[PDB]
């Protein structure tokens, strides 16, 4: 009912700029040696102190606020693993032209910690998203677009409390990066983004195996999680295994 307002109010896409967390420190201690019980607890803590401030960055994302609790917090939990990857590749991206794996600004792997950790097959696929971001060039914009989309890629099998509004939202940020990538290539260019952001489930299966196997073995292998993650993966675990979790695709 304001004309005003309505020309003044921020783009979604400006809001999620606005609303992107400010990168967190990984509180790397560099003293101690790099085995992968040290570099996996330290990435697990890492993960803890991120997903404390992307919960606080999807609580004021536009449409995601009105789903349901219950929704929600189950969207956070089939997601985590999805947006830390993407958020990796992106940094790596950004601030070491995808030189390295930048986790955090204390703590960037070269390909010696990637050994190290015990997991090099899995860095080498998240570097390899980092190097499609220079192959694309892909913007700050596109990113944030593409991250929301990640949040809303893995449902329960039978569906949200609120289906309805939930496919709404997601329809919505499509239609985002739609007008961002808009012409000419502008159809290739949407392919391209999707293609990749359908890629990332199978990056995510083989990181959450991981995850779950280390997670179980976490008292023999010495390696550590977070209060944060705990909560996360012990409700996640059971779920995803019994096939509860439903991987939504753009093409296939
Ligand atoms: C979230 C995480 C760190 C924060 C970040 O910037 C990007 C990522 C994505 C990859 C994630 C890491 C972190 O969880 C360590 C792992 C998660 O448990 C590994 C273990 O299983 C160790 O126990 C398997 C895959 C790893
Ligand atoms: C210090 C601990 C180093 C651990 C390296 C673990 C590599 C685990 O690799 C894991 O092996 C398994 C074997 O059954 C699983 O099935 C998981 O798919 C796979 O990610």
């Amino acid at each position: 009912l304001s004309t005003i307002s309505r020309a003044l109010t921020p783009s979604p896409v400006m809001v999620l700029e606005n609303i992107e967390p400010e990168i967190v420190y990984a509180g790397y201690d560099s003293s101690k040696p790099d085995t992968a019980e040290n570099l996996l607890s330290t990435l697990n803590r890492l993960a803890g102190k991120q997903m404390i401030q992307v919960v606080k960055w999807a609580k004021v994302l536009p449409g995601f606020k009105n789903l349901p609790l219950e929704d929600q917090i189950t969207l956070i939990q089939y997601s985590w693993m999805s947006l830390s990857s993407f958020a990796l590749s992106w940094r790596s991206y950004k601030h070491t032209n995808s030189q390295f794996l930048y986790f955090a600004p204390d703590l960037v792997f070269n390909e010696e910690k990637m050994h190290q950790s015990a997991m090099y097959e899995l860095c080498q696929g998240m570097h390899q998203i980092s190097l499609q971001f220079v192959r694309l060039q892909l913007t700050f914009e596109e990113y944030t677009i593409m991250k929301v989309l990640l949040l809303l890629s893995t449902i329960p099998k039978d569906g949200l409390k609120s289906q309805a509004a939930f496919e709404e939202m997601r329809t919505n940020y499509i239609k985002e990066l739609r007008k961002m990538v808009t012409s000419g290539q502008s159809w290739q260019r949407f392919y391209q983004l999707t293609k990749l952001l359908d890629s990332m489930h199978d990056l995510v299966s083989d990181l959450l195996e991981f995850c779950f196997y280390t997670f179980r073995e976490s008292h023999a292998l010495k390696v550590e999680f977070p209060a944060m993650l705990v909560e996360i993966i012990s409700d996640q675990l059971p779920k995803v295994e019994s096939g509860n979790a439903k991987p939504l695709y753009f093409h296939r």
